[PDB]
DNA sequence: GCTGATGCGTG
DNA sequence: GTCGGAC
DNA sequence: GTCCGACAACGCATCAGC
């Protein structure tokens, strides 16, 4: 219809022609996606977040059918499906080198504003490009933005910076109005807006429900809920909303679902797009429990198991009818070409009358000498790309605990004892190679107190816990964390604790602009009586906690460090802070560091301790820094780990 | 040919 | 990965 | 409970710079 400038897709009554800002098969203008990026982040409620994005995308469906796809993916901030593995190349470095080029500023001053202002965003857009002429470009499209980011990721090998900034340059010449500010988050990595894949999810069958695919131009059927009372359509759009949800977690892949979407309907999806090998699903989670009386009261009166939580990496293992095997990550990332070694043990595993599978299992480091697991450290050290079986240093031993596909059977809706059961009669155990989790299937609590014991003198890191008949399904849909993990360093009083000094601040971003985002803490070295950097501190405070952090270390910032300071390869702060504040920290482990300077020399020769999952506990009002937690202690903490 | 900085990705 | 905020 | 985005350590792969 008009300028974008005034495109408002959070409008009440939203028409999808008459309020559009483009005309039927105009290419969707980028500004008019950046409009409804700055609706979205402007409120709280999730909920009308996706009613201004399904507005979006009814629009979209109902005058630009072709850019929905893409408009989708900007709006997730994705290049395209998660097996493909595409991937920008770009991160706040060349981000920061491109816009100082593109606004002719010095690359320190841009990096200097972006950490004050706590977002690329702001900077690139209230800076004028000296590359722009009189006249400028023509307006960016939705379409075009996306092609040109996936340009950007296939650019690779010498020279491929210089070619990917131009690129960027290029785009902030041309933008206008808002759209530099998400162009530079998107390319940051850090879009930000507050909704996200469920949300967008939810915003797009949302918009093919109200708004039909496929219908004779201009579109009988604008508004399909209108003729429903508002219960009526309520219950309508579920429906409909899980039918999309429950198919994108067998099947996350856009690229195969929105031209079915838009050719067939939603209602006609699962006939089109359906779990198959091959083909990564979206893996079930698991929430945090912090004691044996948490579990109880969720799993009220269902029967469960408990299982050994493996420190490992998650291994999708697929095996398609014919032969082929396929390894997904848990972000579905193909990782077939790191695990040879897998690949060919694979007859070792399954009975000959299996077809095809899909595996559900632990990939963890295993030492065949002393026959025992090896910690996440050793695992993290494998080659990524097409390694070949006969160089494989860091072996793996593979430790199941669930079937997901069997002999063609999708078994998503099939209580895990089923599942367990036919996982259990069908593969084939081998010692250090592929075992099922060790597995306890109990009420007592007591005897659920010492099996968590135990999997921590096991090498594991607590339990999983899981029902076996009540809403006992791997329909990820219904509900993504349908298994409990319980570890021991969520028990209050249980697990290493230590009290640290902080030695340094890291300005906030995003949600912490403006204040500090970070903490650089320090233990105390007894031996030279210097504060040497541990690790760095970004969760556990309450917002609250945070701004009384940020009032009592005001006082305490210092323009250089102290002489006693060593953080050796740590992020140099952005404020020094007079060693004095001692905050309680705990993690889930302790690590041997490239770059920590915390004990080094008391275990390793060339390497400090840092923490694992560190967070924020209390602040010790009670503790100087001289009665900080000591570099031997971390050290002593280090060995007990064994 | 090598190294450190940068990016992606795991947890 | 942990955590807290908004719902 | 769900969803989201602040923030953690640290590995391999790649590429600019040398
Ligand atoms: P996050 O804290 O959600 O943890 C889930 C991951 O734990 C790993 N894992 C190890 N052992 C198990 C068992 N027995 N069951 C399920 N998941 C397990 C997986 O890698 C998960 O991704």
């Amino acid at each position: 219809s008009n300028d974008p400038s005034g495109y408002n897709p959070a409008k009440n009554n939203y028409h999808p022609v008459e309020d559009a800002c483009w005309k039927p098969g105009q290419k969707v203008p980028y500004l008019a996606v950046a409009r409804t990026f700055e609706k979205i982040e402007e409120v709280s409620a999730r909920l009308r977040m996706v009613e201004t994005l399904s507005n979006l995308l009814r629009s979209v469906v109902a005058l630009s059918p072709p850019d929905l796809l893409p408009v989708l993916y900007l709006s997730l901030n994705h290049l395209g499906p998660p097996q493909q593995g595409l991937a920008l190349g770009v991160g706040d470095g060349v981000l920061l080198k491109a816009v100082a080029q593109a606004t002719g500023r010095q690359l320190e001053s841009v990096r200097a504003e972006a950490a004050e202002k706590g977002d690329v965003g702001l900077v690139a857009e209230n800076s004028r490009s000296t590359q722009r002429l009189m006249l400028p470009p023509p307006p960016l499209t939705a379409s075009g933005v996306f092609s040109k980011f996936r340009d950007i990721a296939r650019l690779t090998g010498s020279a491929s910076t210089a070619k990917k900034i131009d690129i960027i340059k290029g785009l902030f010449v041309a933008c206008r109005h808002s759209e530099a500010r998400f162009i530079a988050r998107s390319l940051s990595g850090r879009l930000r807006l507050g909704l996200a894949e469920q949300s967008v999810l939810a915003a797009l069958s949302q918009a093919v429900s109200l708004t039909p695919p496929g219908q004779e131009f201009p579109p009988a059927m604008v508004d399909a809920g209108k003729g429903k009372t508002a219960e009526a359509r309520k219950t309508w759009l579920e429906e409909q909303g899980m039918i999309l949800k429950q198919t994108f977690c067998e099947v996350p892949d856009l690229d195969r679902i929105i031209p079915v979407l838009l050719e067939h309907g939603l209602e006609r999806l699962p006939e089109h797009c359906k779990l198959s090998p091959g083909i990564p699903l979206k893996p079930m989670l698991a929430h945090p429990t912090r004691g044996i009386s948490e579990v109880l009261k969720r799993f009220e009166e269902a029967a469960f198991t408990c299982e050994y939580k493996y420190d490992g990496q998650r291994a999708q293992i697929h095996a398609l009818e014919g032969g082929e095997v396929k390894i997904f990550s848990r972000n579905q990332a193909d990782n077939t070409g790191k695990y040879p070694d897998i690949i060919s043990r694979i007859p070792k595993i399954k009975l000959p009358s299996v077809t095809s599978f899909i595996l559900d299992t632990e990939a963890v480091a295993w030492d065949r000498e002393k026959k025992q697991i090896q910690p996440f450290q050793v695992l993290t050290t494998r080659k990524r790309k097409e390694v070949d079986a006969s160089e494989i240093q860091v072996q793996v031993c593979l430790y199941a605990f669930d079937l997901i596909y069997l002999n063609g059977e999708s078994l998503v809706r099939e209580p895990l004892s089923r599942r367990r059961q036919l996982l259990r009669e069908n593969f084939v155990e081998t010692e250090g190679e592929f075992v099922f989790a060790t597995s306890l299937d109990t009420k007592d609590i007591e005897q659920i107190a010492e099996f968590l014991e135990q999997s921590v003198k096991d090498s594991c890191e607590g339990l999983m816990v899981k029902t076996l008949d009540v809403d006992a399904t791997y329909e990820i849909a219904k509900r993504s964390h349908n298994w409990l993990k319980l570890k021991k360093d969520y028990l209050d009083g249980v697990g290493d604790t230590l009290d640290l000094v902080v030695i340094g601040a890291y300005l906030g971003r995003g949600k912490r602009a403006g204040r500090y985002g970070g903490f650089l803490l320090a233990s105390y070295d007894e031996d030279s009586e210097e504060l040497q950097a541990i690790c760095k501190l970004g969760t556990g405070f309450s917002d609250e906690e945070l701004e009384e952090h940020h009032q009592s270390l005001k006082a305490l910032v210092l323009p250089s460090p102290r002489p006693y300071v060593r953080i050796d390869g740590a992020v140099i702060p952005d404020h020094w802070l007079d060693p004095s504040a001692v905050w309680e920290v705990k993690c889930a482990d302790l690590s041997l560091s490239p770059i920590y300077p915390a004990a080094r020399g008391l275990v390793d020769s060339d390497k400090g301790i840092s923490l694992r999952f560190p967070r924020f506990i209390r602040v010790r009002e009670d503790k100087q820094p001289e009665q900080a937690t000591t570099s031997a202690q971390v050290a002593c903490l280090y060995r007990k780990q064994s």
